[PDB]
């Protein structure tokens, strides 16, 4: 039952308005073009077969994950409309190689407005040098301006702050706290 | 058509295990006792007619909202499953004198796990005293435990970590970082 339906609308990534892009490419890579055997697109359940944990496991511990686990998450995902997570894989090798996720949040703060969250970002090891990152970055950010969001926020270790400047992103004067429950 | 259905099941707050509490309450207020003719609760679509904006305005600006707009809001929030707006009411006034939500957000990493956020917390002026920030706080912190979260998060200005410390946060190394689209 794992098949190749999209977590949300393909076409999404297409309209992207990318000339309101400000990260350097060398050479120039965009959602439409993203390199050489590469497609930019959304997660569907069959990625679980084309190493989605194998990426995934490289930004943090990922555990042992059922069939039926990975695909209950991934239908409350797309069910909500809120998620919106995006991979590369690499076409010659049928493999998932870089990944990350926009999460919209509705509020009634301005006017019932959205807000955008940049989550899980991690490309292959072996893919360092494809920019990928980089194009995931300026993508999704762009994508949450482009559905409506009047901010979008991140968290970063203070030593890659510079890397996500780069986007349009800056440091808030808010503290993030965190409580992990034992 | 704006009625009295909670955005999420009432029993959850009832539900929530009190003694895992670590704010200090003087008198003791619980989510069953939230004090003297107040009721800790779901929102609801009607409470737009019990000054919810009111409330919420003194957080952060509001804006102009038509009445479809905010049900459309409320629906997309109850639908996804994900969202716990929680008010309080004083009963004897009909009105909402405090706000705050719980946003769950799923996850693929750790064994497709779910995360909490605190959002949008603000207690009407004229119930400064009445503990009621400290109850949100500790009841959707314990609420998001509750519903199996890993983690929960939230943003503060570094003044008022000391308030958050006391639900068990800790800042993070990681820093907020935000892009505002215009
Ligand atoms: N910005 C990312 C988050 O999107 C990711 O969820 C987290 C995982 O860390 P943990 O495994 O501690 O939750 O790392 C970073 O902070
Ligand atoms: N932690 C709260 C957020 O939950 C809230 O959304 C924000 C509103 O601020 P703004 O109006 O700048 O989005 O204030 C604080 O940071």
């Amino acid at each position: 039952k794992p098949d190749e339906t999209p977590m949300f609308d393909p076409s999404l990534l297409k309209e992207v308005d990318w000339s309101q892009n400000t990260a350097t490419f060398s050479p120039a890579i965009s959602p439409t073009h993203p390199g050489e055997g590469l497609v930019l697109r959304p997660l569907c359940t069959a990625d679980l077969n084309r190493g989605f944990f194998k990426v995934l496991g490289q930004l943090t511990e990922t555990g042992v994950v059922s069939p039926e686990q990975f695909m209950k998450s991934f239908e409350h995902m797309k069910k909500s409309g809120d998620y919106y997570v995006t991979v590369v894989e690499d076409v010659t090798l049928g493999q998932i190689v870089a990944t990350a996720t926009l999460i919209i949040e509705h509020k009634f703060i301005h006017s019932c407005a959205k807000r955008g969250r940049v989550e899980d970002v991690v490309v292959s090891d072996e893919c360092r040098g494809k920019q990928l990152g980089k194009l995931l970055l300026s993508t999704l950010t762009l994508l949450s301006k482009k559905l409506n969001c009047y901010k979008i926020t991140l968290e970063c270790l203070p030593q890659n702050v510079g890397f996500y400047k780069k986007f349009g992103y800056t440091v808030s004067e808010e503290n993030y706290m965190c409580r992990r429950f034992l």
